[PDB]
């Protein structure tokens, strides 16, 4: 048990599509800031906590499945829900947390410390800390700007360095003090623009599915990624005004290295897409979705790749990633976007280890 | 027991927010077409079937709750799911129907006849049959045009008389033969434009919530219904092209009387809204939303009207209904919109009683 020799906490990412339990061990430096953070246990379950019926039977079963086979107990737990919970009013969220609090009070293996919904701005701060902790860019002053994107199921986050600015909402700026260095970040989360929520606006768009895919309305797919991308861009920009919010800020505060986490790592690592060095460009992502999925015959393609439950969505998702990054954020189609390998189980929860405060 | 002397079937509306069981008795005319349709049992449950975990324990608890206390069971059952289920790919929908079929086979009473997902176009035909059945406009040729809107949680339907147009998809037209008359209808369903799915694009729009309502992002509501409406219109028209699809048809095929079912009946019948004769105008809907919700201080208003779970959403919903009907469908803001009183339990299921065929 590493936790007899190191500090350990458990942090649960209660995401829109599923929850991920992590147990982390760590030591601390002379200011009591964590270092040597190691994941010693992981467990993921589906579906999203905020999608299940909020009654005792259902919540008991879900929590029991998530937690019950961990090799290490008697450790503090931080349960933090994200955009799936944010879709619900406080009073519905309350049903979940009252039931959760009760389940923890009824047992003795886990010590619940916090269980609450964090804002997309909190989540975006944690997204940047987690990635930059793994890149070891936190201990010393960097001479390059690292931006992070988290491609979630219900919201997407963007976060990048930006000097403190009297003209931008205080909620979209964070002054972070860590390892003796002062870091100022712009943060934004776009609720409804995560892959599940976005997709619900395009399921009858023939351009967004392979040829002959059966759309729910009875029409047929007729895929064309640039056309699908244009439809998604309408939601990005005509509805959410992503471009007007984010592009002027990126123009003034350029990002040298972009890192992405969330669903895009899984798409880019699938059998259908081909990228080297765990990185992509939006130009290649759109090309590959267009020709590998959109313009293919659905039943033939589905028969060739039977084991991928996301296959039917790849025309829409490649198009959507491009719409978000290129037409929303203004990122050049030729710019490299690194993505963290899925095997790494990297989500924003490392950020909670390093930084316990919330908005 | 009515069912000893009259034909009875059970029809379940498995909607996105809940399921409604109806047992209908009826007689038939000389062509075996139902007449004297009466609801003899109703039970409603939440949440929507396509929201719950598709496992044996969860599905059996949900079906038991919906069906077990029905006071007549040896009758044919039709279980028809709508837009909630259409958000999921066929492979996920199959997990639900496989479990549901198994549950029916573990009892000997209900004769399950069909359990399947119907298209939005089927649903729109049944919406028009159900309302016109109640208005007694089916047995004779009408000299006026009756249009129906169903304001659902995941999709909205619109349906109205229109002669065959060879330039419009076959999927959006139905040639209906009922009571010896031939009726040609235009049908359309807009997936993702139902109240629940729409709302997930505007939860951090301050214009769509009462003053100081706590938005999930940490910002404050600052309601203004015209402004909220314009945001929703961008989703109606810039994204879904509702205007371009519907207005040219209604221009050439005007509707004389509009009837609505779905959530708008509940909103219009609430304590916050004031309408006479079970009818509204969009101009009065928007003005009442603006003044009675959008421009009120949230804590004050919430304290005044504690018993209404939808109150927080009424600035958004009033603006949304106006965006859909006026800016999307092109209906004049002073045109009367009849809504069916909620206590009538009217949904599209009476259409299934009348017309068993699907597309
Ligand atoms: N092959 C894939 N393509 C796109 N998105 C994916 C894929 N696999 C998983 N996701 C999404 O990736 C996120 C993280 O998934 P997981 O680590 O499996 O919970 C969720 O939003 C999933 O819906
Ligand atoms: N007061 C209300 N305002 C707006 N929508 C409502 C209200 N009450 C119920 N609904 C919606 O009306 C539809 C039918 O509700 P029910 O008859 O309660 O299943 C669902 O989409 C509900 O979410
Ligand atoms: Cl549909
Ligand atoms: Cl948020
Ligand atoms: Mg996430
Ligand atoms: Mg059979
Ligand atoms: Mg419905």
């Amino acid at each position: 048990n590493p936790c007899e020799k190191h500090s350990c906490i458990a942090v649960i990412d209660a995401g829109s599509t599923g929850s991920r339990l992590h147990i982390y061990s760590y030591d601390t430096d002379d200011t009591n800031t964590p270092i040597h953070i190691e994941e010693i246990w992981n467990k993921k379950i589906k579906p999203g906590f905020a999608s299940i019926q909020p009654n005792s039977v259902t919540i008991d079963a879900y929590l029991t499945m998530l937690l019950a086979d961990a090799p290490i107990h008697n450790i503090p737990v931080y349960f933090y829900a994200t955009a799936g919970m944010r879709l619900l009013p406080q009073s519905q969220q309350k049903k979940y947390y009252d039931e959760l609090d009760y389940w923890f009070r009824q047992q003795s293996q886990w010590q619940l410390v916090e269980a609450k919904t964090i804002t997309g701005n909190d989540e975006a701060l944690f997204d940047w800390l987690a990635v930059n902790y793994k890149l070891d860019t936190l201990k010393s002053v960097q001479n390059k700007s690292v931006g992070v994107m988290d491609m979630g199921g219900a919201s997407v986050q963007i976060v990048f360095p930006m000097p403190k600015n009297a003209e931008i909402s205080k909620h979209n700026q964070v002054e972070l003090n860590i390892y003796g260095q002062n870091i100022n970040l712009y943060v934004h989360s776009f609720l409804g623009l995560g892959q599940t929520e976005m997709s619900h606006q395009f399921l009858n768009s023939p351009s967004c599915f392979a040829n002959d895919y059966p759309l729910p309305d009875g029409e047929s797919g007729q895929g064309n990624a640039p056309s699908c991308k244009e439809e998604v861009t309408s939601l990005m920009n005509s509805v959410h005004k992503v471009n007007q919010q984010i592009q002027p800020l990126l123009a003034l505060n350029p990002v040298n290295e972009w890192y992405s986490i969330g669903g895009i790592s899984n798409l880019a690592s699938s059998q259908l897409f081909h990228f080297e060095n765990s990185e992509l460009t939006n130009q290649s992502l759109l090309q590959q979705g267009d020709n590998q999925i959109c313009h293919q015959q659905w039943d033939i393609l589905n028969g060739q790749y039977p084991d991928d439950e996301y296959l039917y969505q790849y025309c829409l998702l490649s198009s959507y990633y491009y719409a978000l990054m290129v037409d929303g954020y203004g990122i050049n189609p030729n710019q490299t976007i690194h993505y963290i390998p899925p095997e790494q189980n990297l989500d924003w929860t490392i950020g909670v280890v390093l930084h316990r405060a919330l908005e």
